[PDB]
């Protein structure tokens, strides 16, 4: 029922520490030495003069919180196991290890556990002399009627500002005083399509609705608000930009934070911001966090939009430079520009010009493919999918047509493959016709660079062959096709042995047959064996 | 069916495009001016004089190719449907479009609709005189027997090397030869526990082997090379590290990519990080890049491994700086630093003394409560989990025998205090411990700041209510508490009206009782009862 790579369960938390720290870009991690049972990870620019900022409660929501330890942001986190709030003595010990006279200031997302743990923490710590503060964050507005708001990714935003003043040496109750203040102006709403993996065994998938969308489920995977009878992104971030906007003040300028809750492709994360920007809360933007993954509910397909109003001293925090493993730099919407560029017609430009030899030659290759049709369907039907006959007889007939028409340039076989090239693709759909006209492409440019037929073709070959990937012996066209242009590169004029050629490589393609499960010349390929007419063709006209 | 965030299904591609542009971080990207069914982005750098580095193929792998636009990397991406091949006509706009007498050079991954597609268009673009190379890259070793490597992750460390040439002004022929080495010396596996969602309708839920994993998932949901029968992290990263070490040279440095697919959560990916580190490849590795979302699958719930050697000039171009949305700045992977902190005895000290008087009332309070236990759980019984009875009997016997083995300082209050305090939660599991643990704790810190007992224990309540959050009317015992404590605050020696209080508050906690669906005595919260009895015997002693 497990679908979570991990070893361990026991070591689960402890190896995602691990982990975290190997990565570290500022490589300013540490773990601290401790019972196995107590995580804590703490930053190693340890400078107790200044006001110590604590956080953590359970895992399950990296990058938070270690990904945002050090310089300007978190002085420890405490890791508690997946979804479950650290024990109490584990707090504490993170307290007496990086606390100094200044005191600290321990930030909890509004969950019982923490709260209660945390508390029983700063309790303790204040009967052995440190000066401690606590701030409970609770910026979900999911849940109007809830007492309690649940403290989700906005939570982030207030160690931002809480780090900014503490890093300036403010004193612990200024450090509370702004961190209180950028919490109170902190909102944010989550949506869901499905909870996250747990990693254990259990009773049910998460869960989901179908076509449908949680609105407010919990970072713990919690019973949300409401569920929205759509998954359109346009309506699931307008519907939540309403509810954004009757919490926020109606003036006043915004930063907004778009967080993956863990489960949402990063194409699908690039849409919500389009929408975002589309919203009726576009005019007041300034700023945007994200998309990215900042505080998650493991792999919860699932988004949150967090909003921070932009008074006093908040914007400037919000945009100073911290170092941390995931913290990410503020950026403005940008708008979408529009480049123009200068480009030729790529439509190949002739005159139609006669030359009964060669009109003799394209009406000849042009008929044989032709006539071909419902035989080259019946071949292609054994594996394939019994089309390449019409395909060809598509292609044929558009170039027959033009013959027909004396609207073909005759006299200059450059220009006419270079027209051929362009003209196949346009009546043969699938690779089939974007091969042809490779091959027609290639070899009218070698012509034009004044080689003779054969030569051009066989570059037209090599050409298709790179690009298609297919060699002798593949059971393609190519398996005819080259064993006759190396047939003509020896011998220029003789006809009856390019055939000759072409039908063996055609005949190995009956060989090879995979499909089959007396003559086997059912098992050829329609490729090789319309190129080995044609050459019959050509070869019986001389 | 689907369970995809988007809007209309025709514009899903072109919205991704203008997300990824809203939140440029260089805001150096711009849409080329064309037709809808062309998405061609590009960079605001354009540098003709330099040679250009085209790429992209079908979308759904954000944030490639988009998100590796800039200086020191891709010149322009042309973006396909979801999974889907650019049409020839985009690529070919986008090579006109950016590609100067110094050419370009056009890196695909190995798929026939890519290889065809931009195929058709070098061609076309040669005929229209732009100098033009392409280079395949399949990086993938899942599948040994296949003729046509798959390209994956490891394609963008090839846009870095190309890029790393082509901006400082080295030739087509230079940035080719370079991007070829690279190509040569990248290898890279992937694994995942199931398929990506798809932005429609399908038969089936993603590909998925319950407790398995399959190896070599392709990036578009195709079939892999083998199925894993286990999910543990360490197994299945130690047998990918085989494979790649039986594919890379015996000897030599490397950088190591960790590329997650787009559904493994942040938490998972920093396991695996772990694991990588401790794998037989860990000796050779000079740099990671990532965890993190570089080519992704949509959503797949799986990662990539991609090594790549770091001989000649590859490091140095790894290690340049590029102004891209998305390019992660490789970093070597730290050691494990563990901190030692000097930490206090959190274990409170105290010694055995006499008081009558207070021993009377520890004894008193102690009976109460322990005699209570059956009566309370069946209380709680009613809504709760009929136990909170016992819970506040465990705390009771264990005050009261430390009282009977005269090991309690009962001549300090605020020792006392203190010790009851520390000693409640070790025996009173789940929140009701901690709660009366804060209680005792802040109260034992009120008397030692000389407060009189009365006001200890307000400041008790005020901090438990402050992290418990519960209020006068919650049904909890602070609706008899707090009362009680008012009571004693205006008549200090008057234990009969703080009974009464009590009571009284007790009473109210059987009227706001839910769970009913005559006395209503049954009704009553366990707290406030326990909490009004100990009054009323306290009342009764006098
Ligand atoms: C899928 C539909 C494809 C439709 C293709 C239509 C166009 C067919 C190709 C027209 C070729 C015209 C050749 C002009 C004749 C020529 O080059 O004469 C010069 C040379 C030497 O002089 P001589 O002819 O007077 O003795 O002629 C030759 O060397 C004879 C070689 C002829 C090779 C023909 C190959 C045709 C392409 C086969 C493609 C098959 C695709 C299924
Ligand atoms: C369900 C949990 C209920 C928790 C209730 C706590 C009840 C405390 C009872 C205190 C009686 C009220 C004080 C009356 C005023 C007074 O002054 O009494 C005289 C004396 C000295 O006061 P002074 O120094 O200010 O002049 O007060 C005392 O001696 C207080 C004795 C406290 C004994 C506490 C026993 C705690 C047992 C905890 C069991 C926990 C089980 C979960």
């Amino acid at each position: 029922m497990s679908q979570f790579f991990f070893n361990q369960r026991t070591h689960l938390v402890s190896d995602v520490i691990d982990g975290a720290i190997i990565a570290s870009p500022w490589n300013n991690l540490a773990r601290l030495e401790s019972d196995p049972a107590i995580r804590i990870v703490v930053r190693r620019d340890l400078n107790k003069n200044n006001v110590a900022v604590i956080s953590g409660g359970g895992s399950g929501h990296e990058p938070a919180h270690v990904g945002f330890i050090g310089k300007g942001m978190l002085t420890a986190a405490v890791c508690g196991d997946v979804f479950a709030s650290p024990s109490v003595d584990a707090v504490l010990t993170a307290i007496q290890a990086v606390t100094g006279e200044a005191g600290c200031l321990l930030i909890v997302k509004n969950y019982t556990g923490d709260r209660l743990n945390f508390g029983l923490a700063a309790e303790k710590a204040r009967r052995l002399g440190y000066n401690v503060e606590m701030l409970i964050v609770g910026d979900d507005i999911s849940l109007p009627d809830n007492k309690h708001p649940r403290g989700i990714a906005g939570t982030i935003l207030v160690h931002k500002i809480a780090g900014y003043f503490a890093e300036r040496g403010y004193n612990l109750a200024t450090v509370l005083r702004e961190a209180q203040y950028a919490a109170s102006n902190t909102f944010s709403l989550g949506v869901a399509l499905s909870s996250c993996h747990l990693p254990q065994e259990t009773d049910a998938a998460p869960r989901h609705h179908p076509g449908h969308a949680e609105l407010g489920m919990g970072i713990h995977g919690e019973p949300g608000a409401s569920v929205i009878d759509t998954q359109n992104s346009a309506q699931v971030v307008n519907l939540m930009v309403d509810k954004l906007l009757a919490a926020l003040p109606e003036t006043g300028r915004l930063a907004v934070m778009i967080n993956n809750l863990g489960g949402v492709s990063v194409a699908e994360m690039a849409i919500i911001t389009r929408e975002l920007a589309s919203s009726p809360l576009h005019s007041r933007i300034d700023w945007l966090i994200g998309p990215a993954s900042l505080v998650t509910a493991l792999d919860m397909k699932g988004f949150s939009l967090t909003a921070i109003v932009l008074e006093e001293s908040i914007e400037k925090a919000l945009l100073t430079e911290v170092e941390t493993s995931n913290w990410p730099t503020p950026v403005p919407p940008r708008e979408i520009t529009c480049v123009v560029s200068s480009h030729a017609s790529a439509r190949v430009e002739f005159q139609p010009s006669a030359n009964a030899l060669v009109a003799g030659i394209v009406e000849l290759v042009t008929a044989t493919l032709s006539d071909l049709e419902t035989h080259l369907n019946a071949l292609d039907a054994k594996v394939g999918d019994g089309d390449t006959g019409s395909t060809f007889a598509a292609a044929a007939r558009e170039i027959a047509s033009l013959l027909h028409r004396q609207q073909l340039p005759l006299n200059n076989l450059a220009t006419l493959f270079a027209l051929i090239g362009e003209r196949l693709t346009v009546v043969m759909g699938g690779s089939s016709g974007v091969l042809m006209s490779i091959f027609f492409t290639a070899a009218g440019q070698k012509l034009e660079q004044g080689a003779n037929v054969v030569e051009a073709l066989n570059t037209g070959l090599a050409q298709m062959k790179f690009y298609g990937g297919a060699d002798e012996g593949d059971r393609t066209m190519i398996d005819a096709l080259q064993p006759a242009l190396t047939s003509l590169l020896a011998q220029p004029k003789n006809l009856q042995a390019a055939f000759d050629a072409a039908q063996a490589g055609a005949e190995r393609t009956c060989l090879s047959s995979k499909a089959n499960a007396e003559s086997l010349l059912g098992n050829m390929d329609p490729g090789a064996q319309r190129l080995a007419m044609v050459f019959k063709a050509l070869a019986e006209s001389e």
